[PDB]
RNA sequence: GUUCGCGAAGUAACCCUUCGUGGACAUUUGGUCAAUUUGAAACAAUACAGAGAUGAUCAGCAGUUCCCCUGCAUAAGGAUGAACCGUUUUACAAAGAGAUUUA
C-alpha cells in the first residue's frame, strides 16, 4: 500500500489532465487513419 | 399667392371688373441606415463525464494571460472563475591516459 502511494506525487488534477491528453491523442490517431483509409479510396477529406 | 405700380379694354367719371406686363415679398429637405434565408446573439437538448492544494474531505486570498462572465462599481462573486500542472542538451573549457595519421 504505502510502497504504492509514494511513488505518484501529483494529485487528482494532473493524472486528470494525463488523461485528457492522451484521450486527445487517441482522437487525433482515428481522425487521421479516418483520412488515411478514405485517401485509399481516393476521395479527400480536409480537417476541420 | 399677397401686395405696389404701369399699360390696355370694359364699368365708369378717376372708380368696380378683366387681360397683359414690371417690381417686391417667399429660396435647396434627408441618408454611416434597402424589405426575413447567403456578413454573423447566446442558451437549451443528446452523448461523454461530473469540484486545487492531500493518503482523504473542505475554508480560502493571491500571482501571469493576445480568456473573460454577472455586477452601478476602484465592492464582491463566477469550482479559491477558467487557462497554469506539460515538453526540456552548446558562453563550454582545462589537465592526464591509450589507439590512429603525419612533418
Ligand atoms: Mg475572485
Ligand atoms: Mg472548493
Ligand atoms: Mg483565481
Amino acid at each position: 500500500e504505502a510502497r504504492a502511494r509514494l511513488l505518484n506525487t501529483q494529485g487528482k488534477k494532473a493524472t486528470r489532465k494525463i488523461r485528457e491528453r492522451m484521450l486527445e491523442e487517441s482522437k487525433r490517431i482515428a481522425e487521421l487513419q479516418k483520412r488515411r483509409e478514405l485517401k485509399q479510396a481516393g476521395i479527400n477529406v480536409a480537417i476541420k
